[PDB]
């Protein structure tokens, strides 16, 4: 197809008009007194939403180039929120800041190349003062501070999250689901997740999340072999009654058993799933027992002599719950006594002092924390058929970023670290003038947050900043009361991991806008 | 697909002009002497009508935002009559009023999140203003009084619901469906009512109710769970030969089994619906069987040896009328014997003394409560196919609002207890000025009922509205025989429940395009 | 879909043009003087007619508002006509007439509700003096002239209905139906007629007439449900040979029978029509049985052991011809033996004084009428087919205005009868001067009958209405003759319901549009 094509100023104002209406729509949401968008659906009632995840989805433009400009910004705002777990409307913020005073620079005639070279020696020191400005999040009040904040200033979650954290550790296993209420519920369970991925795709049962979750199902195990499904026949009949959906992980299921297996799950007459199995050759006997173990199930190998047809309706594990990603399968609520899996632990524990490497103490130390982990699950229990699928998405993400709080740290919330680091930043220079005015670019981008926070206040951002600035440390302004004091008392927190990863994704998209010539695209 | 996005003032003016167009339409109808709105159908002859309910639900705007400020203030409108059981007209007028004003100040420039606080801080203060100005509905009068007004000052209606209530009690089940002929009919006839609803929505035949209604249905009561249609075959094919449709209670529907029995119940099935047996374990079955007695079925379980291929048309219950909510299923004239019924109750009474347990003799006890109980049935009289459709319609809506009156208790009509309330809130106050004029916002609305009401007769808001402030308690002006006296006497009543649920709904709608900056929807 | 909404005044004008197109296309056509309307055909020959209902029946306009407005007179003029079996051209002149005066009043800022209040008014002391003037109608001399008027002065036809009415009496049930050539028959024949329709509307074999008609069918009678057709196989067997038509008069037919037998009816090749028993309980075994009686035939019972796949050709009755209508189902000339028949008759009237309830004794009254009461045929003869067409559609329409005539009685026809009424209610007043307007607009529309017939004439109707009003009693003008004189002595009759429903149905569609402020209707 013939294609319209745009160069410099040209290509570059469509950009920006496009970047422009996306930005535009999504910042008016940022903070504690972002204003409402709605969002319209193809029929029925209109979603109204302070979310800036939603608004930045539905912006698409009819104008082409402009469109690109505006799915620029979003891929990258999206991949931040990805990495970190928020800033998705704080990267979108700082892209159009950047963007829009870059393109003035070389409107001005200033060297592109350059100016993006002075705006990335800000974001790499503006990253290492985040680094230095960090403090760690160790403690209760603050975990939960952070979680409900990346949950839009929700107590619950927030508590909720750090209640988790607290059962089953800082690194232990944490999962989402639905449950049946109108107010959301957190359970602590036997199970463990283990990095396995579906052998084949289709298995999935849910295309959202790309996922396949049985329900009250059977584990099966291997050892050997599996090149035939001539022994998973007799096992495959037995599971069938009882309505109960059957899942086999190990080991290495091939053949017409990895292919002749994957049909019938196509077919509404079956439910079953199968991964990559254990990390073997020789562990994977010791990983395998422990699931065994933890799922009340026996392991029936060739190796010891027994066969996969004596194996029986009762030889299996079991559990409430499972779950298999592409990457990964958890398992929520297993079935198995706790004196099995308590000896079993201690059985491992001894295999510490009985460890000759430090490189066995980390692998079998890594079992003892799947076993005696287990697994908390939290239930959003948001009521409606709509609220349910989306909270779930929100609450996911609010717990990877008090994850990424716990990693890499806190900083002051409402835009202050980002006015801070800049400040720090005064003297920095670049090999030549234009370099320097790319710096800053970057310099003046940081406050767009605080002064975008401020502005959906119906307050002036200047005066604010001003104040702000003119303050020390963790000093700034709480939108939500009107009132200034210290962030990081008041519990204003932002994971060191977002402000980070929003301020590299922004500076990313922008200086390849900055030093785009051509675009290329379809006819109107 | 690419959209269109308006921004700020301009998309404010825009969804306040879908909301006049709404409300303009809708509020012409609001009290006794309210105006006829004239609805088209594609064939046939247009509907004239006074319901705020019926007007409503036929606006849709060409211009898309516009539109979405229509469709936001309906759902919430909606909302409002689905929790209170009417109130419609009243909750559109309002929203029209806060939202009008609210938009107003902000033009002026005063803060929108200040605004809203103030709007809130009214209602609240409104609504507990409204608690206390309540009197409870004790009798028949006072409840035939509400239905009377609910039913549009048909006195047989509240007549008729005041009957019903009377011999089902106060708590207790009364249906409404078509009569036979010109005159209305009341009696009590054997059937019951659980907690369960549709496993999917599409089983709905009434958009407008949102209910599943079934006449003359055949009643499938299974033991099992069925995730598979091929079992069902024999079955269907039975009941699609004698021209009823079927209702399906079993442990659960699933698998292709449901999936089938959407599609297939679009066209060619061609009437079929499926609920979740409630409860669970010997309780699940005993219910079962109670609902077999009662329809005159044989209940199916795998434990007995019995299969659903092997099952007839008369291991099927039946009943003259189902009907299906989103909780609720509701059994009305079991063509199940006397003696099998009535040796039931003995049954379960005689299970009473044997109880261990006091948590069984309440238990066992909601059981005999809803086969000796039966339901009430209502048939609405005359005069013609049309006519009648929109008698069954009040007399519904009379019952919902007659349930709100009898829980919440009422209070003076014709939009009185609004003026009463907003007069003893003159002293309120925010934290600064434009939280003051959001409170004087949401209490000049607090006057727009009224207002409306009498703009309706033709007579002059202002001049009634001052005399009625001049008055005190219930002296109010009654718009029917357009004289003044005490509200209360003359039978004027609301529900305090649709008062307050009006005034709630409109509040939160206002406050929500009060604070939006940003829309987004279709190209046109 | 998005909708087009008017409001207020724009709204009014445009049903007020739309009554207009509609009212001025049929009332040309009113009285002996009426103009000739062309109504097109896709095909040949367009359709020249005089009558109102026809060319009512064609009106569509394309402004959706305007089409509204006529529809919404055409449903009330049709409405009257059926209730009273003639006066649509009357009823849309009079609801032209009130809208448009009506109009004019609420234009000029009177309170619609007031001026709907004072038509109202009027109306209802219209129709008691319209009782007051109202005359028996009990010699065939006035039943004939009552006949004749309907009849467009065919003075043949009005003195057929008489001379049926002479037979089967003034309640008697009379057919009219194709005759031989040229010469009018009158007999009575054995049959009766009962209130059931057809179950399938696709049965009809005259869409026109809109009723299916049967020559000499076989009769089925039936004490049970119908559902496979296998049951029924073998009796239509019976039916397929000696190509005799039939009738199947059973409880109910339902499933796959019903669709069975209507698909089969459409495609050719066989004739079949069903029709469900009247009444219930015991009183519907009774009735099935009379019918047996008079067309000789068996009823077949589930009780007495009667199989319906073993009823024979001689268990079938057989009727010369039946017509079965949507509302009433009529058997003509039973096959059934008169000794047969009286011996059954008997048998009720011994009932009848052991009757211990009134309910039994006007029942089976009911049923010795329809048994001994028989048939009148009226078979028109003419020295065309399509000349006897048209007259036979002469008789079934006088047939209609007949019976109201000898019901309510009868009043001066030419409109005399509302001028008179009018004339004697000048002194009404109503509460306030707007309701006195509403009075004196239905008063002046009285005059509007008189006034279009002699318009249609060629007449002043100023003159004319002047010397009408300045008579007394029945003195009035004669359009055919151009004459006044006594409206009775000169044989010009109105049955006094057709001039009341014309009237009432009028001022009820014309005090909606007076009351409507909104309209609501699709897109163009
Ligand atoms: N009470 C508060 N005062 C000031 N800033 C706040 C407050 N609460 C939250 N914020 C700030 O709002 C920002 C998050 O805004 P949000 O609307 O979630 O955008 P994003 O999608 O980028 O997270 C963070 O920078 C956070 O510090
Ligand atoms: N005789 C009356 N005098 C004054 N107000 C009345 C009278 N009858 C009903 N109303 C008022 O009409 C309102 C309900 O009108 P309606 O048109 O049903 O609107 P909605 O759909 O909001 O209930 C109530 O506020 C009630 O008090
Ligand atoms: N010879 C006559 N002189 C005056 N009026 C007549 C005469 N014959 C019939 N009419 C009147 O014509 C009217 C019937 O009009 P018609 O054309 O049948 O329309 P509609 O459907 O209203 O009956 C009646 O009011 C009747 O009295
Ligand atoms: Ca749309
Ligand atoms: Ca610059
Ligand atoms: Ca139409
Ligand atoms: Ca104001
Ligand atoms: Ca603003
Ligand atoms: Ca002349
Ligand atoms: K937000
Ligand atoms: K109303
Ligand atoms: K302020
Ligand atoms: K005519
Ligand atoms: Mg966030
Ligand atoms: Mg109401
Ligand atoms: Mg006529």
């Amino acid at each position: 197809a013939a294609k319209d094509v745009k160069f410099g100023n040209d290509a570059r104002v469509k950009m920006l008009r496009g970047v422009n209406v996306l930005a535009d729509a999504v910042k008016v949401t940022l903070g504690p007194k972002g204003r409402n968008v709605v969002l319209d659906k193809s029929f029925g009632a209109p979603t109204i939403t302070k979310d800036g995840v939603s608004v930045a989805r539905e912006i698409e433009l009819e104008d082409k180039f402009e469109n690109m400009g505006a799915q620029m910004v979003k891929e990258v705002a999206s991949k931040a929120n990805a990495a970190a777990g928020d800033g998705t409307t704080t990267a979108t913020v700082l892209a159009q800041a950047i963007i829009t005073e870059g393109l003035k620079a070389v409107a001005a005639g200033m060297n592109p190349m350059d100016l993006k070279r002075g705006i990335d020696k800000a974001v790499t020191a503006a990253v290492e003062e985040l680094k230095a400005l960090s403090v760690p999040c160790s403690d209760s009040k603050a975990i939960a501070q952070v979680g409900t904040i990346s949950a839009n200033s929700d107590e619950t979650v927030g508590k909720l999250i750090a209640e988790a954290m607290d059962k089953v550790g800082k690194e232990g296993v944490i999962t989402v689901e639905d449950g049946t209420g109108l107010q959301d519920e957190l359970d602590v369970v036997e199970g463990m997740q283990f990095d396995a991925g579906y052998l084949s795709p289709y298995f999935i049962n849910k295309p959202e999340t790309g996922a396949v979750e049985l329900e009250s199902p059977f584990i099966l195990l291997a050892d050997k072999k599996i090149s035939n499904i001539r022994e998973m026949l007799p096992v495959l009949e037995a599971v069938a009654k009882a309505g109960k959906p059957l899942l086999i992980i190990a080991e290495d299921v091939e053949g017409e058993a990895l292919a002749t297996l994957v049909v019938n799950t196509m077919r509404g007459i079956v439910k079953v799933a199968a991964v990559k199995a254990p990390g073997f050759g020789d562990r994977r006997k010791a990983m395998l027992q422990d699931i065994a173990t933890l799922t009340g199930g026996t392991v029936i190998s060739e190796e010891i002599g027994m066969e996969l047809e004596k194996a029986t309706l009762e030889d299996l594990g079991q559990a409430k719950r499972v779950v298999i990603n592409k990457d990964t399968t958890t398992i929520i609520d297993g079935v198995g006594e706790e004196a099995a899996i308590q000896g079993r632990v201690a059985q491992i524990r001894q295999q510490i002092e009985e460890a000759t490497s430090d490189y066995d103490r980390e692998k079998l130390q890594e079992r003892v924390a799947k076993l005696a982990g287990g697994v908390a699950v939290i239930k959003v229990g948001a009521a409606t058929e709509v609220e349910m699928k989306e909270k779930k998405a929100r609450v996911e993400d609010a717990l990877h970023a008090t994850r990424a709080a716990v990693e890499e740290g806190v900083v002051a919330g409402g835009g202050v670290a980002l006015i801070r680091v800049a400040s720090k930043l005064a003297d920095l220079r670049g090999q030549n003038e234009d370099q320097n005015v790319g710096i800053k670019v970057a310099l003046r981008a940081m406050e767009a947050p605080l002064r975008q926070i401020v502005l959906n206040c119906g307050e002036e951002p200047s005066v604010v900043a001003n104040t702000v600035k003119g303050g020390d440390g963790n000093y700034g302004y709480n939108a939500a009361t009107e009132e200034y004091g210290n962030m990081i008392d008041m519990g204003i927190l932002d994971p060191t991991k977002v402000t980070r990863s929003a301020l590299q994704y922004a500076a990313s998209v922008a200086g390849l806008m900055i030093t785009t010539e051509c675009m290329v695209t379809d006819l109107p």
